């Protein structure tokens, strides 16, 4: 029996994305954040293509498709970056891109040191929890369906159904080599705790980027088209409490 679901997730996984950062120049706040913003713009293009190729995603109302992507991108990108950091440099640094790797000095220079430390902790958890490449893929997909508007989506029912199917696939991945129901529940607990942990980090970054966009002209930080739109139109809905994450635990 071939693993159709996982076959698809592996097949659609985005390739390497570079930031275009000039590493020959001394580090500066403006240059580092402008590069992170450009990386975000570039990654968004891949995240959209990736999401639209996910099993059942096209079932969602067209308006909900773009909405969930615009609300969940931060968590999705942070999670993927944490995994890249773990696999490429064993979490020694934050591997935003091959040409944008942050050591502690850069974390400090970026002015979001504490947030970077939390993301490095997340990266380490991939190792501590022995997250498999397959669990990573399924968990990342679940992050796309982890934050929605309190007033409901266009077709909330289709979303609920799709999210439930992805949770079901996570169950199947956990039960693969586990014949003990207790070991399965234990793993589900670990993975859902990890997934929940992504949200507070995303929230802190949402706040940071929102504040930065508002004063971007004062600090010489460039925000590309899509990033500026999403951070001024969608992110505030999250910060004002109109759009909220779906937590597993309390
Ligand atoms: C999502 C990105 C870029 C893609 C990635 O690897 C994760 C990383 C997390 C920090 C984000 C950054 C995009 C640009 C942001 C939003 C900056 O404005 C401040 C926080 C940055």
């Amino acid at each position: 029996c071939q693993p159709i679901f996982l076959n698809v997730l592996e097949a659609i996984e985005p390739g390497v994305v570079c930031a275009g950062h000039d590493n020959n120049q001394p580090d500066s706040f403006a240059a580092l954040l402008s590069s992170l913003n450009e990386l975000g713009e570039r990654q968004l293009v891949h995240v959209v293509k990736w999401a639209k190729a996910l099993p059942g995603f096209r079932n969602l109302h067209v308006d909900d498709q773009m909405a969930v992507i615009q609300y969940s991108w931060m968590g999705l990108m942070v999670f993927a970056m944490g995994w890249r950091s773990f696999t490429n440099v064993n979490s020694r640094m934050l591997y935003f891109a091959p040409d944008l790797v942050f050591n502690e000095y850069r974390m400090h220079k970026s002015r979001m040191y504490s947030q970077c430390v939390r993301m490095r902790h997340l990266s380490q958890e991939f190792g501590w929890l022995q997250i498999t490449p397959q669990e990573f893929l399924c968990m990342k997909a679940l992050l796309l369906f982890s934050i929605i508007p309190v007033d409901g989506l266009k077709n909330q029912k289709f979303f609920d159904e799709l999210r439930m199917n992805y949770i079901k696939e996570l169950d199947r991945i956990i039960a693969c080599k586990r014949k003990n129901p207790t070991s399965c529940s234990r793993r589900f607990y670990q993975l859902t705790k990890l997934l929940d942990s992504v949200q507070p980090i995303a929230r802190e970054l949402h706040q940071f980027t929102f504040d930065l966009l508002i004063k971007s002209h004062m600090v010489s930080v460039d925000f590309p088209e899509m990033m500026a739109e999403i951070i001024s139109v969608q992110v505030p809905k999250i910060l004002s409490g109109k759009v909220k994450p779906i937590y597993f635990h309390t």
